[PDB]
């Protein structure tokens, strides 16, 4: 027995039990992953120095923790074996494909991950707002109301998340980048810092911000919080939440101890679910909501019809580029060279203060010492320069986000030809309109690896605008990326297998009233008809939108908070 | 102050660490990693729940933390970028690469791991014993005293790792394989399961073993250990011990804390290196050890002048075939089987107990149900099977280790069109002789990440014997491969590139005498002339090797430990 | 290229390899369906796919 | 070096080039379709010790060439497709369509 029991211990469980825990409610958090980041439980893995110091290794550990959703049965044909070795005469179901996949209806690259602290363990970092246009309504028919709602909420979660625009300011490929960009636009585009959520420790280390951020994951009481109560449960799968025969009240929450295998029941006053997009649904629809199976419009869910229904999920394009020769003669353009490297007669100088240098003098010394300590070294960017963060933000006359970067990549053996202080990643983010013939369902009859309902896709990026903007969004990289340099070969101008971008939205949306926004969860993300259920999380976000969003999640989970702690009491110490 | 420092927390300083804790000694242990694997601290990676359900996913967890040696110039031509791209007119030092490295002399495959724990966070847990003809002497003159005292020592080495047989025993694919193979040989090679350093918890979990399995890295003293004293210190890179005037002491260990940056000496009455084969090298070295630079054979070191000399690593070739018709016949040879699958009148029936079966009824129940069970299912072999773990051990007529197993994998696109349960990988391992010519050197110009002396390897396969034994080792390969089925396109028989084995050897040898044996370590592991220098790792192994050398390292490392403490005294508690 | 330049393929199955990988506003059947020349009474496990 | 081992095919009924009543190819002619499997028993037993045979010889002479590692190639990529209208002395008993005359 708790006051409340959450489960999914990702960055959005994690704000709940930031805001419960502190509130003074005794609080379970239940996650089916393990304690596996080091003893700050939940952190960011990027945050050790050996990676660091080796940043494109980290591409294989977030590879490492993304088991695919939903594979459909593979069809290719291999007629190279030899005669002696077994072969099926049919391309059966095997090695843990969904036989109720079409492979031309999935999102083949949506994943998920089972780890304390989930997708926080690895992610990026960028924490834009959603401006209007992509943000659902939290204020009926007052626009300044809902404004000012969504502002203290973003501030609060920039808060907790550690979000700054200024960790990257002195890298010299950060505004090689975003100072050319931002000349080429007319004024009609403006260009900032990728919000991150970072804080610098020194100038070639940067602590990632994680759910560990947003709550230490530390059981209480403890010395440093010695009146408050939370147990974490990892290796616990949540299985069932327990309806009444009224569903107006969930009863219980069944659980599977994965180590000793036992099942339990446990008792709260508030259930919430934190488990993901995918995973938030698959419980609900084990636990009687909306139905199991292939959906019927004949047939609709008398409980939660929208679940599963107007899922989005964002396009995305990428590229690399080679950084142009015009931009990195630019670097040096203040400085004086003469004579040839490695001659004695070599030198590069600049003239301190001087009006007609382009550049101040800290980007200038960085310059003539690199080049002088370094004249084997035709480049005139320093070796431990920080890598670009550039965005320019989603408007209505290019509704699409944008990341200008350099992430962690496995570059193939001709591209690590190249130098890596050339090379900038290009992501842009396209928004996807909420249709409600685009599902997600679970299949009444397949399991998953953890014997639940296995869930299947039902997605085609709709028709029209979305489709129309997702190739203008093409066009716009393919303009915008050649104003830095040519694309990168090996890594051309592509789109992104569907749902690898992981924004997944929409599964169990938000609005004002569930049958006329065809919705799940109201303002306070209380699931409709009940008194104490909750989600929490990308599917409660029931709009189009390009930005990354899980400051938005978190923004609506404080909301969400607020709304617990005026209703329900913390049992006495 | 400490009684005994030990450098490095792989599994052999968790081997100092365990017997010295044990003995009462004051120790400290310093790892430049970090914990990064759980609360059980060094513990093995895919000992999560999650990881054994998606098992191929761990590729990437080992591949996310090998960090390559040493890196030639790469000098790949790229020519079709865009005109308005930078390029510089050479192929410049860059991308990390080492400038001293040969490319054609290399060990392009080495790599090493620095998180705490070691490589024993990832490894595959293969713990078999050297024979005769690849083991060092420990005793001269007395082959009965040498076998007594490896076996003594193996012996507790093995229980220290939790060394087994027998947890694979139920496998029909471990069978399968091993039972064919056998029958194949005339009687003249004996196949058994591959010892592993593993206790299987249920049918499909197995806690592989590790650094923790070892010693559990707890600081001390603790409520289960009351009059122990350790302490781990992570991130903390040891870069110099200082050595007195006459060589014959070690005065002080230089560190680095990584966090703080701040540099301290520890005084400590013992100094143990178990910072793997490269890393030892490179430490000692950086002390004054051998020479820095590239080796003259006119100028050879005064000090150590055998250290990174007469290095060994493996040769090691690989493939995956896919099971014949005749094995997954005779999974079912035992049954009456009728109708067609998913007809109503299909039935698979066995007659318990029948004396003309040729396998017993745990088998064939298992096989029946998952046939009776899974008629859309084209095989007979069960979901859950456990992965074949198959060895026939190095011998004089087969001078090679071998590996016969289902190890984790990243299939290709069409590789993944094949059934898992099909797919068997061969791993076969060649010795090879120790020569002075083949060495790990340091650069006296250039520096790794931390700032250390860069690694670079002069090796090549010793002609003779070593060549001649691995091609033919390819050809055993090829032959005894194709009793089970045919290779699998795309992991087609190959030699796998120079050190991505992982098993240096000999870089800072064992032997009798130091001159005579051309070593730098005694039986004892003792730096020859130094009271109280030891080292530990592969790097002492001596002798020409195929087989996995881990345990072999740790029980030369448990003989150390009694030396240890057959002549220091603990510290008053 | 000579030799590849006049092999013709005798009996080529009906492609089934998923690109999902295009643009949204590309063009894309809902099935793999009989192109390409390819012969839709071929088995293509039950084939010699290097007759030509 | 290159390495080629060709291996022999037992001829069995069951093995069949046909052809589509209607389905036509790039002359308006009857696609041709092809049934067939290397026979089990001794056709695939060969083709795996040829296989074999080919790794054991090679290694002879030298090691494997990357990227041209021993492989099965395509089924038919040789060319050397026979028995489709075969000869024999009597054309039930030897179950064929022309005689050693090489007429119908
Ligand atoms: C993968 C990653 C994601 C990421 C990104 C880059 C990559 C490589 N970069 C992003 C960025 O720059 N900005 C951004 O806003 N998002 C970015 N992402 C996505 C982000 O990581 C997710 O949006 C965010 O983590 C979602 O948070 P939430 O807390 O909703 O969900 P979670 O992190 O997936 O964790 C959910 C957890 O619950 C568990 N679980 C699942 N099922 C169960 C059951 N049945 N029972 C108990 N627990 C359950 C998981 O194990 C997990 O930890
Ligand atoms: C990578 C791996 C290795 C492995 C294998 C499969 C793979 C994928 N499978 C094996 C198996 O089946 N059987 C076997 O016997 N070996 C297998 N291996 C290799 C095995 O993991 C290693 O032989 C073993 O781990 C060696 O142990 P040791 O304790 O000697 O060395 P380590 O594990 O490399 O750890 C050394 C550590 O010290 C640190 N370090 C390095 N430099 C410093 C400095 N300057 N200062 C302080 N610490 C230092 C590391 O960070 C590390 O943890």
């Amino acid at each position: 027995k708790y006051d409340v029991v959450i489960v999914g211990s990702g960055p959005i469980g994690c704000t709940y039990a930031r805001e419960l825990v502190g509130a003074g409610y005794k609080v379970a958090m239940f996650d089916i992953g393990e304690i596996d980041s080091g003893l700050k439980i939940g952190a960011h893995k990027k945050n050790t120095v050996e990676y660091q110091k080796n940043i494109d290794k980290f591409v294989n550990v977030i590879q490492g923790q993304l088991m695919s959703v939903s594979v459909p049965v593979n069809t290719l044909v291999v007629d190279t074996l030899s005669p002696t070795s077994w072969q099926a005469s049919t391309f059966f179901v095997r090695n843990g494909s969904n036989p109720e996949q079409d492979p031309l209806r999935n999102l083949s690259g949506q994943a998920v991950t089972r780890v304390v602290g989930g997708m926080s363990t690895h992610w990026t970092c960028a924490t834009p707002r959603f401006d209007r246009e992509q943000r659902p309504l939290l204020v009926k028919d007052d626009a300044d109301a809902d404004d000012a709602e969504w502002d203290r909420l973003y501030t609060k979660a920039e808060s907790y998340f550690q979000t700054g625009t200024d960790q990257f300011k002195e890298s010299i490929r950060h505004n090689l980048v975003l100072n050319k960009l931002t000349e080429e636009y007319k004024g009609q585009r403006d260009f900032q810092q990728i919000p991150l959520a970072a804080t610098r420790r020194s100038p070639t280390f940067v602590e990632w911000s994680s759910a560990n951020t947003v709550f230490d994951l530390q059981n209480r009481p403890n010395t440093d919080a010695p009146e408050e109560r939370f147990n974490l449960f990892p290796a616990v799968a949540c299985e069932r939440v327990v309806r009444n025969a009224l569903n107006s009240e969930i009863e219980s929450l069944h659980i599977h101890d994965l180590i000793s295998g036992d099942r339990f029941e446990i008792k709260a006053d508030v259930y919430v679910l934190t488990a993901g997009a995918v995973h938030n649904t698959q419980l609900l629809v084990n636990s009687g909501f909306g139905q199991l199976g292939r959906p019927n419009p004949a047939n609709p869910p008398e409980l939660l019809p929208s679940l599963g229904s107007y899922i989005t999920e964002q396009s995305l394009v990428f590229c690399q580029t080679v950084m142009s020769t015009e931009l990195i003669d630019s670097v040096k353009s203040d400085m004086t060279i003469r004579g040839t490297p490695g001659e004695l007669t070599y030198s590069v100088t600049y003239t301190p203060g001087a009006s007609t240098n382009k550049h101040p003098d800290w980007w200038n010394e960085k310059v003539k010492n690199h080049m002088m300590q370094h004249q084997e070294d035709p480049l005139p960017i320093p070796f431990e320069d920080p890598e670009p963060q550039v965005t320019t933000l989603f408007q209505p006359s290019h509704p699409w986000h944008t990341q200008i970067q350099r992430d962690a990549f496995s570059y193939g053996a001709v591209q690590q030809s190249i130098d890596s202080r050339l090379i900038v990643d290009w992501r842009f983010f396209g928004r996807t309109e909420p249709k409600e013939e685009n599902k997600l369902w679970f299949s009444d009859k397949i399991t998953d690896a953890y014997n639940m309902p296995q869930p299947t896709f039902d997605f085609r990026f709709p028709a029209g605008r979305t489709s129309k903007e997702a190739e203008d969004m093409m066009t716009d990289m393919c303009v915008m990326s050649a104003k830095i340099g040519g694309f990168l070969p090996g890594s051309l101008p592509q789109f992104m297998e569907p749902g690898l971008v992981l924004h997944l939205g929409g599964t169990h949306r938000m609005g004002f009233d569930e049958k006329e926004d065809n919705c799940c969860v109201n303002t306070d993300s209380r699931v409709f008809g009940f008194k104490n259920l909750f989600l929490g999380g990308c599917g409660n976000i029931p709009t189009a939108y390009g930005a990354n969003p899980t400051l938005t999640a978190m923004s609506l989970a404080i909301k969400s908070c607020e709304y617990i702690k005026q209703n329900f009491t913390p049992s006495p110490f």
